[PDB]
């Protein structure tokens, strides 16, 4: 099926998702200049103080970090989303080297990694339903640089020989995101889609203009994940990030 290889990447992933060449793809590059700035744009209320993580999972294309979603524990409201998200899990995306990994860009910049929080409009009563409506989701996106060590991270990092193998996962309880967020909640917004199949455009992307830091070695692990399950051929888990999409008929609004 789709993947990230010459074979079955970005490129291809339209032959089985038409949806890839829809009005509202993600991701897409962020021209800073051309982002408007809204007044009206109400500050982020992001509360993960009762997040409840179960575990990690290495599916295939990422590793997630899954949440109890059946109540409101961790929730995202605020900013241009009407209504309350919870939090269902998190992953990331990134690269083989440190210029590239970052789904989105700004001016064309690419980060070394993305992480994404992903939150699913309780209107909608499932996970599932969601998906399936234009403002079902809500995507925080977090760029990842390399540089300084992120504490709040390495417990994420060091679980990570329990599930090298597609399929593998292990308990990841009291584990707390709001280690991963940056200082500052500044952000862009603007309406798109997953970046993976599916391709569903159910998202209201909220990219944060503030990046963390990782260290060289942080993201070094990352990268020696395994696309593959055990006993198949080892195939470093690396660059598993779709190339920006056209904007198309979109502004991306900035709250800064
Ligand atoms: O854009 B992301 O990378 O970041 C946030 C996110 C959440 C979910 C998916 N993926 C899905 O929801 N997949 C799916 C599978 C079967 C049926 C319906 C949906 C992809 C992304
Ligand atoms: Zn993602």
């Amino acid at each position: 099926h789709w993947g990230y290889g010459k074979h079955n990447g970005p490129e291809h992933w339209h032959k089985d998702f038409p949806i890839a060449k829809g009005e509202r793809q993600s991701p897409v590059d962020i021209d800073t200049h051309t982002a408007k700035y809204d007044p009206s744009l109400k500050p982020l209320s992001v509360s993960y103080d009762q997040a409840t993580s179960l575990r990690i999972l290495n599916n295939g294309h990422a590793f997630n970090v899954e949440f109890d979603d059946s109540q409101d524990k961790a929730v995202l409201k605020g900013g241009p989303l009407d209504g309350t998200y919870r939090l269902i899990q998190f992953h990331f995306h990134w690269g083989s080297l440190d210029g590239q990994g970052s789904e989105h860009t700004v001016d064309k910049k690419k980060y070394a990694a993305e992480l994404h929080l992903v939150h699913w409009n309780t209107k909608y009563g499932d996970f599932g339903k969601a998906v399936q409506q234009p403002d079902g989701l809500a995507v925080l996106g977090i760029f990842l640089k390399v540089g300084s060590a992120k504490p709040g991270l390495q417990k994420v990092v060091d679980v990570l020989d329990s599930i090298k193998t597609k399929g593998k996962s292990a308990d990841f309880t009291n584990f707390d995101p709001r280690g991963l967020l940056p200082e500052s909640l500044d952000y862009w917004t603007y309406p798109g889609s997953l970046t993976t199949p599916p391709l569903l455009e159910c998202v209201t992307w909220i990219v944060l203009k503030e990046p963390i830091s990782v260290s060289s070695e942080q993201v070094l692990k990352f990268r020696k994940l395994n696309f593959n399950g055990e006993g198949e051929p080892e195939e470093l888990m690396v660059d598993n990030w779709r190339p920006a999409q056209p904007l198309k008929n979109r502004q991306i609004k900035a709250s800064f």
